[PDB]
């Protein structure tokens, strides 16, 4: 069975992101040999005409998260996307596999050691954290970092 | 013996906030007969002259997160706290009682039904979620809420 | 007459903030003999049940940057408040006196120079930015700060 | 003489953002013949090793809007970026053109009128002000809309 990622992002809110941004995040994880869950594409079919549209999506993605192995998470912005942050939270609590994306070169922290809010590290080992951390596209294909050792047992 | 329930806010950031915004709201749920657990004053004995304090500040998190009843989360602002919302994703995960704070009427929200994203009630039920949903300080006291069904068992 | 200060913050959109965190701010600026023009109380008057409220409140808050003297911008928030930046950016293009608050200890910027995204100090002078940028509500009467030194022309 | 817009974003703070977002808004915004000031590619010409860069980008920038003729604002976001918000505030005070942009569907507002903040709205007319409000790239080139109209 492929290893299942949820790609949590706020992109999908904007026009140009949804439709620019997200394809190659997808592909590079899909090049890995990753299956990938996306949420915006994914809630194609609720029938958002009907008022409860809102609680399905929710619910609907919480059982995505409940069911993927891990959680890849696009925490650009100041501050990160709440939504994708009750996403990360969820993952950490059911012991998914936690991998965090900014390349936003803005720091936006309450502490010294993590470039961000010290809550969204919670899930992550003290040690190697940053391993975790993928700060480009460009980054998340390499051999060096966490979700190629997931996929490789190291 | 009491019901705990985990202050998330991000008072603790702002001094004067953290002096004159919380006390009130501590006192609102103690008047209640529950028992407060507050982050910013509970990580009162974390050394913060070592470079790992954020990490055990993490985890102190997590783990009152995963030993109360239920979260009272302050999500005030545009957007919501996102270390606010972290543990927020926690307590859905984990089963944990869910009820909500906001006075600011700003609204911040992706959907007609709910004031804010809604991947923040996915916790909640869908019918009466606005039970559990506080919009004043005054109103954390009422007999017709959720804090206080859940104390009374109806 | 009175130098005249124009309080920008978003103190006003929340209930408990508005109540509690804003008054001992302007006592704090009318101890130093300052006219407070604080835009929640100042547009009182208008009526909100009618659908123009919002423009009128905007050009009022235009007109009372065009009139003061200068600005006191509370900065709090990641980030600071959009609608405190739009009037900051006016009072910097008005050549009016700047003057910067932010008791939140997070840091939430582009550089290394300054706390805050580099634009908030455009009217700043290079050197000595800093006695313009308080960051307690007690260091607001300070006589070594630049809001004291303003009123008294030293 | 070609009109100056400078194009105000945060696009520029995201890799990924920078390379794919902003060259389709250039791109659109200069086929209405319109020359775009984007401060990302504009203080490129700044040595971000001297201690001061920052103080320079801000001055630099603050001389733009000086010497633009509008700003087309990128307010995507909740909320919409500080930097653009203190730029845009600059713009409506210095009596330029201006024109929003968002095409973030989130609604992230003080008011029942506007999607927004009602400030940023401060320097737009109370009625018609939609007509300036932009809500995808492709809506940029529209002869319907104000960006085209301010251009006669
Ligand atoms: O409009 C929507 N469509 C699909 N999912 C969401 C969500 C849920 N999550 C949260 C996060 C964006 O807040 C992204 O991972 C999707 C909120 N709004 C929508
Ligand atoms: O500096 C801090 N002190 C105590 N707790 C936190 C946290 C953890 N939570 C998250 C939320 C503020 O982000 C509040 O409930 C405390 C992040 N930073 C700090
Ligand atoms: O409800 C309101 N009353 C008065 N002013 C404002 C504004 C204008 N400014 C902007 C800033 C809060 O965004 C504060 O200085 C007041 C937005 N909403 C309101
Ligand atoms: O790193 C930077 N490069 C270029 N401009 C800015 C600015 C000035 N403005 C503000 C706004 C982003 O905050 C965008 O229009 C550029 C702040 N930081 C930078």
């Amino acid at each position: 069975k492929r290893k299942i990622i949820y790609l949590a992002s706020p992109y999908g809110f904007s026009q140009q992101q949804k439709t620019l941004l997200l394809p190659p995040i997808v592909r590079a994880l899909e090049a890995l040999g990753i299956e990938v869950w996306e949420p915006f594409a994914r809630n194609n079919q609720i029938d958002f005409s009907q008022a409860d549209w809102a609680y399905r999506v929710a619910q609907a993605d919480l059982q995505d998260v409940k069911n993927c192995d891990g959680i890849f998470a696009v925490v650009n912005g100041t501050p990160p996307d709440e939504g994708v942050m009750v996403e990360l939270g969820m993952a950490i609590a059911l012991n998914k596999a936690i991998f965090l994306f900014r390349d936003d070169f803005r720091r936006c922290s309450d502490n010294e050691r993590y470039p961000l809010n010290l809550m969204l590290f919670a899930g992550l080992p003290e040690i190697g954290w940053e391993n975790y951390y993928y700060t480009s596209v460009d980054e998340i294909q390499s051999h060096d970092k966490a979700l190629y050792k997931w996929l490789t047992g190291m």
